[PDB]
């Protein structure tokens, strides 16, 4: 199991524009294309990402290299952002995996919002780090999905995704 298996998922893969689980137009692997109400402007933002005329419809190819971009994203995302930074660098590789998923669920300014979370994971606390993560809007409203990063977080293993 790596960072793409499990974005892949909690993400799953669609192929063609759908709402994501807030009401916003995404495609492909959890690829957030606008938060605009407007389907026309979610076809316009998909057809800049893809360099083409898609009509709402993407290949798999094609999804699969949104979401090579959106991971590589969140990554250098984490790894510029000053409060995140050492809170990964302290992690071993599974967990580090976990906070990817986080940045890239919810971006990188929301996940530096975990501040105390993020300070117990830098300590290595996990079952209380486990505790605070889900005193959270993103526990409440994705809880499946939460629970499955937050036990990755206080493991360091990867039950949740077998
Ligand atoms: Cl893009
Ligand atoms: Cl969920």
């Amino acid at each position: 199991m790596n960072i793409f298996e499990m974005l892949r998922i909690d993400e799953g893969l669609r192929l063609k524009i759908y709402k994501d689980t807030e009401g916003y137009y995404t495609i492909g692997i959890g690829h957030l294309l606008t938060k605009s109400p407007s389907l026309n402007a979610a076809k316009s933002e998909l057809d800049k990402a893809i360099g083409r005329n898609t009509n709402g419809v993407i290949t798999k190819d094609e999804a699969e290299k949104l979401f090579n971009q959106d991971v590589d994203a969140a990554v250098r995302g984490i790894l510029r952002n000053a409060k995140l930074k050492p809170v990964y660098d302290s992690l071993d590789a599974v967990r580090r995996a976990a906070a990817i998923n986080m940045v890239f669920q919810m971006g990188e300014t929301g996940v530096a919002g975990f501040t105390n979370s993020l300070r117990m994971l830098q300590q290595k606390r996990w079952d209380e780090a486990a505790v605070n993560l889900a005193k959270s809007r993103w526990y409440n409203q994705t809880p499946n999905r939460a629970k499955r990063v937050i036990t990755t977080f206080r493991t360091g293993t990867w039950d949740a995704y077998k």
